[PDB]
């Protein structure tokens, strides 16, 4: 990963969800989100670079990727069923973990 490109891509996919009037495009974008989260989980966050080497939190800063990717799977389960709307609604919930959790770790 770099990190920059994975973070912007997680954002870009959320932007696609604000437009995509069909479960097709909502899902195709959200797929790229999952890929970017997977690679971001393989990156080192500067907010916690000076951390302890083996800090049990840093090691598990991953918790946000686990929580976020969890909610991405649930959101994908909406549009994949055809609830493209409810996917777009719950996309606002993904924004807490990019806003709140960003304060901790960003
Ligand atoms: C929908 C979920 C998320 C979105 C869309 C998002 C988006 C972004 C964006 C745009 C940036 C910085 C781009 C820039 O200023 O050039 C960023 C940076 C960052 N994010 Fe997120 N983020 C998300 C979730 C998360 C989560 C959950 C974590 C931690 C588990 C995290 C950790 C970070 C870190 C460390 C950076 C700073 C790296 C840098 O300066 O580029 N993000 N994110």
């Amino acid at each position: 990963a770099d990190l920059e490109d994975n973070m912007e891509t997680l954002n870009d996919n959320l932007k696609v969800i604000e437009k995509a009037d069909n479960a097709a495009q909502v899902k195709d974008a959200l797929t790229k989100m999952r890929a970017a989260a997977l690679d971001a989980q393989k990156a080192t966050p500067p907010k916690l670079e000076d951390k302890s080497p083996d800090s049990p939190e840093m090691k598990d800063f991953r918790h946000g990727f686990d929580i976020l990717v969890g909610q991405i799977d649930d959101a994908l389960k909406l549009a994949n069923e055809g609830k493209v709307k409810e996917a777009q609604a719950a996309a606002e919930q993904l924004k807490t973990t990019r806003n709140a959790y960003h304060q901790k770790y960003r």
